[PDB]
């Protein structure tokens, strides 16, 4: 909080659900030597993604010999509030759990005012992957990304937890067709801190209601629903202006979706309607025969 007395550090295991154990240790690792755990304890074999938040790295733990992500965060903590928010990932990531369609926590650490973050290394991201396709994936492999996301957003809901940005570059592939959702540092929990507390998704993947400040679990849905248009018919999505409005509208380009089938079709449309009200739940969606088993 902006008004409390903590305004104006080697590492320390950030975990909302640990132990005394808060000291890190690795092989490899010498707390004093002058380097970072992060450089000490890991082989930094490429980096996976960057922007305003930081970026990702590919890494080889000396802990297991295993591979990981690593998101470390750009700078050092602007103060309190920054801290909270960035750290409210990983209790975020934690309230999931284990669930195998979401991207699993290894562990968190802070360091010199800087997050780190380290997940199990799954597969490229959608986006990443229709990008190396060059082309709209077929639809056979994309049922399959639509239920395993549904799954996961099933899983979310269940425990009144909001996404807030699902999109292509945070859905991963896994081995034979499976894919996890992640990157959870947007996510909240409905009924918790409700004078609070949204920042906002991708302005391309937004449901409308959002823009009244009306948020729910319905949101994920519609999110997913322009996530999968996208991947599914190689469509550019707007980040605004007449034809952002028209998605959200109930529309379906002819010129990008001329190509889908008619069972395809049928549920997006279910995803994309407008009114939260009337939207389809991830459960509902499942229990259709087309999404079972
Ligand atoms: C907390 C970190 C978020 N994150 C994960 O949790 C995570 C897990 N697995 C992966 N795997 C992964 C594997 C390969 C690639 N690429 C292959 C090499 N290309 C040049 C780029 C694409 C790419 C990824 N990637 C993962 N993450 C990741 C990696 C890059 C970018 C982003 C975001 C969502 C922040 O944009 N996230």
């Amino acid at each position: 909080l902006g008004t409390e007395n903590l305004y104006f550090l080697q590492p320390r295991r950030v975990s909302f659900r640990g132990e005394a154990s808060e000291t890190l240790q690795s092989p490899g690792y010498d707390p004093s030597r002058p380097e970072s755990f992060f450089q000490q304890s890991f082989q930094r074999l490429s980096r996976l993604g960057h922007g305003s938040y930081g970026e990702v790295f590919k890494v080889r733990s000396k802990e297991d010999g295993r591979l990981y992500a690593v998101k470390r965060s750009m700078s050092p903590f602007r103060g309190p509030k920054d801290r909270a928010r960035k750290l409210a990932e990983v209790g975020s990531h934690e309230k999931v759990g284990q669930h195998p369609c979401c991207v699993r926590l290894e562990q968190a650490w802070e360091e010199g005012g800087i997050l780190y973050l380290q997940t199990e290394l799954c597969g490229p991201s959608l986006q990443q992957h229709c990008e190396a396709w060059g082309a709209s994936l077929p639809e056979a492999q994309v049922w399959g990304y639509l239920r395993d996301t549904l799954l996961a957003l099933a899983h979310l809901h269940s425990q009144g937890l909001v996404h807030l940005d699902v999109k292509p570059a945070n859905i991963f592939l896994g081995p034979r067709g499976r894919c996890k959702l992640g990157d959870f540092g947007l996510l909240v929990e409905l009924g918790t801190a409700g004078a609070g507390e949204v920042q906002e998704g991708d302005p391309r993947y937004m449901a409308p209601e959002l823009l009244q400040g009306s948020y729910g679990t319905a949101a994920d849905v519609f999110s997913l629903g322009l996530t999968i248009l996208e991947v599914a018919c190689n469509m550019e999505l707007p980040h605004g202006g007449e034809g952002w409005q028209q998605l959200r509208q109930g529309y379906l380009p002819p010129e990008f979706t001329a190509g889908l089938s008619s069972e395809l079709r049928s549920v997006l449309v279910m995803m994309l309607e407008p009114d939260p009200k009337l939207r389809a739940t991830a459960e509902a969606l499942l229990a259709l025969p087309v999404l079972r088993q």
